């Protein structure tokens, strides 16, 4: 069975297509992070996951194991990291584990890496892992390993598709926590892991122009979500789905253009 | 739906869960790795977590996402980290894995947690990872957390079912790294990520009372196993699955007793 | 003499401080990195400094001596790090610093601390510096440390004042490396420093919806800037150092009331 | 006088001995651990040190200093950490004994090393100290390093020897502390710290397929010894010393070939 | 304007200056320290700094911003770290900030460093990082970075001029913090930042041949400084100052000839 | 037998001293390090192992077996680690296995520890280790582990005793690598380890008021030594042996005063 994800291959087939020239490899980056009355908690990796694979079968590449554990919650992206439910790792951790693989890939051959984050918070721990992996391989007299990093939910650009996403104005990745955004894709991808019924609607989140440390929980809304996701439709789901996938496939194809 | 997986759960669940007290949560611990011709890689991950699932269903246990990057194959073991495919993580980094998500844990209220390994090599590190989240966790003032930490296969105990499972002899745990055992097992499990028709049967490996670094691709059998699965069937896979979940289940129910 | 700065005092004279209750410290985080042709390489320090000497002189705070080097510039917010000059520290080393400070601070008896970023890429290994050293800090029985952490830009929200400052509509923080922000900032506080006459003009910088590693130099605008600051204003700087001065101050006494 | 104790040759003899070509380098790596009423606590050392100075004297190689400490003492292998008088050390620490060793003796010009471990709990620490050292040298452009790992006990196979020293059936390397083997090749080598008379007969320890921490005392025999040592005499020591030592030997001889 | 201070040029103008060859950086490593009742805490850092800023005038060098935290304050040589206001950095924070200094001048193209140390107990940590990074150099293929390594008081070597320092006898560098050196050369640098007139006369300090942990206060003058400075004059400090600007500038023309 | 060193006890024996109250324990830190042409190389290992087992046998303490490799060899101190058969530690190897020593200590009860340095370059990397695991105990709640760190050759401070050791006059510490101070010591305690007839006899070595690195071995003797032994003689040996070990016992004594 042709599955686009290397843990579903036998080590000859991952040889075969790695030894066939500029393979293309993703990697999911995730959390366990609470996400509401109304979701499951294993959404960032589920998504990232999702939005792979189906770019993955439509451009040839393979899909790695996701990173089930991501950075720490942050109070203005994710609700914070005092939320029961969200299991986070420390940022070297975290940086270690991505730095580990792109070594890992590079000894297996690959050259051609897409990292695809479902977690916020992750960004800079990813980069972090990314240029000390590099590092190595410049030690090792490697120089031709190329990674693409992105957040799916950026591929959402088009004005047209965010006014026909949110008839209301767009508020913003940062609240976009446990929201429509999220929510809607996952109605569409895995509906028995929401349940819109429970959707404790709010307004928006607010935030001052600064960041409290230890994390006050009175600053997150309750539910643990940064905006509500009531207007969340499957029907918005399958948009963002078939923007994202699209809209990676073609930039994969434009950085790893094929040999 | 009642999910065993933390993941599929909301975190409102998840929290009424812990508050209800003597919560018991569950990690599995795996690897991507090469599993010869006839399996696919995410082996190691697959069967902890289905047994894991199994388990808890029985005893009312919750199961985390469980880590697919395991420590680095050893030839003895699991054939080499030579082999494509096989993507490991360096010790320090399955180490602090393990440490976070302990920690994580405590911070939530839980104290009940069994670690179930699915690849040999993650042991030690397994190991370290508990002793310095619990070193920590006294820091903290906490003294009632309690791990238990066990790979699935060492509850094959009973000689009477071993001799049903091998009737020409037990080998050893060592060289069943893609043989008998886990096919089987995967066999009643997962058959399409099996197929027994490419399994390149040969005798058990056998090595010298040492090991040599870099590792020498020529003192593993080609294939990549350690020993022939074609005498691997879904019956053996359904007996060991059921005598592992029975057994298992019972001994969490001996440590963890109900409060 | 009243300096604000704590290295320009006496040990008495600080003990002395922090003794008296409720101080306030701030620390200033910043990065040595290529600002164009037009301005010096240590803006990222200078500006939260110059912010924060000015804040703690309204409402009686001390200023640590700020950290001059930063995280690795990254394209789409500095330019990159392949730029001769500026001079980047890995993440766990950045880290590594902020939580040694907070935690001496803490030894110190000071409970109350302001970090002031300056440099648009610290900000996460900031936050882990401080998750870090408060995990510490609950371990020494101390739970009172209080942190506020901020970038002195984001204290720029007033529609009103945007316009005023952007009058062309603005652009974001993203692209506001060497930009008309700085530049006019630089201009009101060390005029020395910026010669307006070397500003190489260009479109504000684009990119696409993901990022490339190593870093594409092709992809950043030669000058390395990301916005041209040939409008940027002395009269500029001279209102967005009041509109943050008076903005962060009031933060301050918000989260750290007199007591 | 010719030693084969590296540490009592002067720096210009072993340099001539590196520089003659094919010089074979032998480190023990050990503990400081309990091992019953009955024994000293370096055995661990001191056994693995005995070998390695035979092997050499045998063979023509050089002994390193001993490492003294080795990795936390585990339930089932050698009593746990518990006990006083064990000094153990972190996972990190000894990983990164081993891993500056190698790249000390790469930097001498020795090529040739044996690795021989003494305490069961040591064996993946070390073996990740031999990964991260060789992936090392390899940045070095060093690739021709090759290193030899074992555990003496490893090397007393033959079925007629273990029946001689185990008339009663072998119980296995795990239970094998502070037992008959050691006990007794201790009684061969080092009489003085070994005092049969102390010896608290016990049956073998059992335990059930997993293991639990923190580490529960009364899991382990009150002596600290997993297997009792009373049937131990100084005649099965010699008799396990000379298997040892020209197993080794000849191990040696076909992984490093003189040139 | 001919700034001496990397940090105060753009990166256009340093890019030159490497480019033009054989440039030599500058690198003050000083601390944040209690320095009695009569000075300032950052006097590890302006001192230095002010050397270098001489040094780099006379010789055509850049300097590049001080590292403002050095390592703990050590009782017989600083006072101690139980002192408030001295704010110091784990050895490995403050190693890891030399590597990714030298690693990125490196990168720059930068061959030539200075380390210029102002406090003393910075020195093993400042030799770590350079062996850390040169290592890593080599792994780079970068045979040819060179660093000097000093502190600024060793240069007053002259029997003549310590004489003429120190008529009453020198007394070492070890007692050397707060007294007489430093105060003197204050006063001819940051007058303000010094009083003479709050100067705590005292013995100077003695210790047994040995050091106690956790450190004893008792042990320590109360006033912070290991000798008195009320000797301390200006006009020792210029001859100070001149006395190490030259050396300094003419043992770097020995090591770093122009090319 | 009533041995002086842990390693050769049983666990009870040791128990029991560390119950029975105030039980000091003594730490050798030594390195393997060239010493010139006359002597071995494990000279600082030895030489402070001695003394701790003579000051132990006299004040009734314990000895753990000793640290066998120390810290990088520095030029003006040691030679450089540029010669063969010295082989050092990192910085943090070294560093983490003081800490990991000292929280095991701490956990068998011990509250009273004497590190005996025997390499000069050490100090520094076990002082922070002390730091470190200081920092750590505090967590756990223990406040009363104190700890006395020497190096032993500090104890030869009656000028006296120098006098009559140096009748040429004193050189300093510096130098005395493979000098006449070790060279002597080692003469009354190891002769066979050393050969007077090889000592190269050159002028003492002398340095500028800097470092340099990559070290320059040009800069070093040539036999490796700082320093001629040629006037070393064991009568010198044995006065010093004898000044060290009742100057520290007594120190011992007074830091340790029996409860
Ligand atoms: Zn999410
Ligand atoms: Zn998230
Ligand atoms: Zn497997
Ligand atoms: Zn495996
Ligand atoms: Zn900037
Ligand atoms: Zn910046
Ligand atoms: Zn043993
Ligand atoms: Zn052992
Ligand atoms: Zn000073
Ligand atoms: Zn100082
Ligand atoms: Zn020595
Ligand atoms: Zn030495």
């Amino acid at each position: 069975s042709k599955s686009v994800f290397v843990g579903e291959l036998t080590w000859k087939e991952y040889e075969a297509r790695v030894a066939a020239g500029d393979c293309v490899l993703m990697l999911p980056v995730g959390a366990l992070e609470q996400h509401g009355h109304h979701m499951c908690m294993n959404v960032d990796v589920l998504l990232p996951t999702a939005v792979c694979q189906r770019v993955a079968e439509r451009i040839g590449a393979l899909v790695l194991p996701g990173l089930q554990y991501g950075y720490k919650s942050q109070q203005k992206s994710g609700g914070g990291n005092h939320f029961p439910g969200t299991t986070s790792l420390d940022g070297a951790t975290l940086t270690g584990t991505v730095q580990d693989i792109i070594r890992e890939l590079a000894r297996h051959g690959v050259r051609r890496l897409v990292l695809m984050n479902g977690h916020y918070e992750n960004s800079m721990f990813i980069v972090e892992g990314i240029d000390l992996a590099l590092r190595e391989l410049r030690y090792a007299g490697i120089h031709d390993f190329k990674v693409v990093v992105l957040s799916y939910w950026d591929f959402v650009k088009d004005p047209a598709v965010i006014q026909r996403l949110y008839p209301e104005g767009f508020l913003g990745w940062d609240i976009e926590h446990g929201g429509v955004f999220e929510t809607s894709l996952m109605l569409a991808l895995y509906p028995d892991l929401v349940d819109l019924e429970r959707v404790v609607d709010h307004p928006p989140a607010t935030f001052p122009p600064y960041d409290v440390f230890p994390v006050d929980p009175a600053r997150t809304p309750a539910p643990g979500t940064l905006s509500s996701a009531k207007t969340a439709s499957r029907e918005k789901g399958e948009l963002i789905l078939e923007v994202c996938v699209q809209g990676i496939a073609d930039a994969i194809g434009q950085e790893f253009p094929p040999t």
